[PDB]
C-alpha cells in the first residue's frame, strides 16, 4: 500500500535530496551528491523525475568539456532508469553577482548577465524534455524602501520576461514559463510575493499565455494565507502550470519540510483539489531532508513525501466518494453555490421582489450551514475513522 510507481507523476529537485544541509548558523552535514547517483536513487524509490537549477547539474563556471561531461553523464542516467526532466530553472540567486538581483538587479550589466544565464540554460531544459521553466527571483527585492524603486523594478522584470517569451517563440520551443512567488527570504521582501502577485504581473506581459505560476506550499504559508485557495485560484485562472509540494510549520523561515508535514490538513485539502480538478502536471517535491538526518534519512524523507500524497488521495477520494459527504454538502448548499446568481439578467434581478422587497432575510439567516458536521466527517476520513 501506498507504493509510488512513475505512473504518480513524482518528481524531486537535485537540489532537494541533494541539500548538503547548511542553513544560516551551520556547516554542512552531507557530501555533495553526484545527480547520477540521486537519478538511480529517485527511480528505485518509485519517482517519475527529476528537476534542476543549471548550477546543481553543471558546476558554475565550468569549462565547454566540463559542461559537456556532466550533461553526458546525466543524460544516460535518466535514459538508462527512464527518468524524465519536466522542469528546469536558473540559478539567479547563489552567486554573489545576483545579491540584489537577477532580472532585477540595480546594475543593468548584471541584469543582461541573468538573462544570458538563462537563455542558456532554457536550451538545455528543452533538449532533456522540460515542459515548463521556472523562475524563482528569490533575490528581487529589499531590505530598505529607497533602495528598489519597485515600480522600475516591475518594468525591468516584465522586460526580462518579455524577452524570454520573444526568445522561446522566435526558437519556435514548446516550453512555458512559471512564476514561482514567495514573500522575503533571502531578501527582506520579495517582489511578486504571492501566487496573487505572480498572476496579476503575468497579465501585463506581452504574451501573457506563455506564463503560468509554479506556488509552493511553504511559501504561500509564509504569509499565513491558505494553500489550497491560492491553488484554487490559479486552477480558476488557467495558471497552474506545475506546483511544489512541502511543509511548513508557520510563519517563519522556508523550512521545505517534507510533504504532509507542518499544516497537515491543509495537505489534505491540496491533494482534494489537485484531484477533483484533474490536474496533469508533476507532483514535484520542492523540500530539504532536515540537516539532522544522513543519506539513509534523506531517502526515507523523499519516500515520505510521496506516501503521504498517496495517503491524502485515498483518504481526499474516500471522503468525496461517502454518500454521507455527498448529502453533507448539499445540506451545506454546496450544490447551490454552483448555481449562477443571476443568469436571468439585472434587468430580471432587479424586478424579482423575492430578491429584497419580500426576502426574508431573518428566516434566511436561521438557516444554519451545517459546516461542522461536514469539517467532521473530512476529519474522520483524513484519521481513517471512516
Ligand atoms: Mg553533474
Ligand atoms: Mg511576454
Ligand atoms: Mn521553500
Ligand atoms: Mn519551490
Ligand atoms: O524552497
Amino acid at each position: 500500500s501506498y507504493q509510488p510507481t512513475p505512473e504518480d507523476r513524482f518528481t524531486f529537485g537535485l537540489w532537494t535530496v541533494g541539500w548538503q544541509g547548511r542553513d544560516p548558523f551551520g556547516d554542512a552535514t552531507r557530501p555533495a551528491l553526484d545527480p547520477v547517483e540521486t537519478v538511480q536513487r529517485l527511480a528505485e524509490l518509485g519517482a517519475h523525475g527529476v528537476t534542476f537549477h543549471d548550477d546543481d547539474l553543471i558546476p558554475f563556471g565550468s569549462s565547454d568539456t566540463e559542461r559537456e561531461s556532466h550533461i553526458k553523464r546525466f543524460r544516460q542516467a535518466l535514459d538508462a532508469t527512464g527518468m524524465t526532466v519536466p522542469m528546469a530553472t536558473t540559478n539567479l540567486f547563489t552567486h554573489p553577482v545576483f545579491k540584489d538581483g537577477g532580472f532585477t538587479a540595480n546594475d543593468r550589466d548584471v541584469r543582461r548577465y541573468a538573462l544570458r544565464k538563462t537563455i542558456r540554460n532554457i536550451d538545455l531544459a528543452v533538449e532533456l524534455g522540460a515542459k515548463t521553466y521556472v523562475a524563482w527571483g528569490g533575490r528581487e527585492g529589499a531590505e530598505s524602501g529607497a533602495a528598489k524603486d519597485v515600480r522600475v523594478a516591475l518594468d525591468r522584470m516584465k522586460e526580462a520576461f518579455d524577452l524570454l517569451g520573444e526568445y522561446v517563440t522566435s526558437q519556435g520551443y514548446d516550453i512555458r514559463f512559471a512564476i514561482e512567488p514567495k514573500p522575503n527570504e533571502p531578501r527582506g521582501d520579495i517582489l511578486l510575493p504571492t501566487v496573487g502577485h505572480a498572476l496579476a504581473f503575468i497579465e501585463r506581459l506581452e504574451r501573457p499565455e506563455l506564463y503560468g505560476v509554479n506556488p509552493e506550499v511553504g511559501h504561500e504559508q509564509m504569509a499565513g494565507l491558505n494553500f489550497p485557495h491560492g491553488i484554487a485560484q490559479a486552477l480558476w485562472a488557467g495558471k497552474l502550470f506545475h506546483i511544489d509540494l512541502n511543509g511548513q510549520s508557520g510563519i517563519k523561515y522556508d523550512q521545505d519540510l517534507r510533504f504532509g508535514a507542518g499544516d497537515l490538513r491543509a495537505a489534505f485539502w491540496l491533494v482534494d483539489l489537485l484531484e477533483s480538478a484533474g490536474y496533469e502536471g508533476p507532483r514535484h517535491f520542492d523540500f530539504k531532508p532536515p540537516r539532522t538526518e544522513d543519506i539513509d534519512g534523506v531517502w526515507a524523507s523523499a519516500a515520505g513525501c510521496m506516501r503521504n500524497y498517496l495517503i491524502l488521495k485515498e483518504r481526499a477520494a474516500a471522503f468525496r466518494a461517502d454518500p454521507e459527504v455527498q448529502e453533507a454538502l448539499r445540506a451545506s448548499r454546496l450544490d447551490e453555490l454552483a448555481q449562477p446568481t443571476a443568469a436571468d439578467g439585472v434587468q430580471e434581478l432587479l424586478a424579482d421582489r423575492t430578491a429584497f422587497e419580500d426576502f426574508d432575510v431573518d428566516a434566511a439567516a436561521a438557516r444554519g450551514m451545517a459546516f461542522e458536521r461536514l469539517d467532521q466527517l473530512a476529519m474522520d476520513h483524513l484519521l481513517g475513522a471512516r
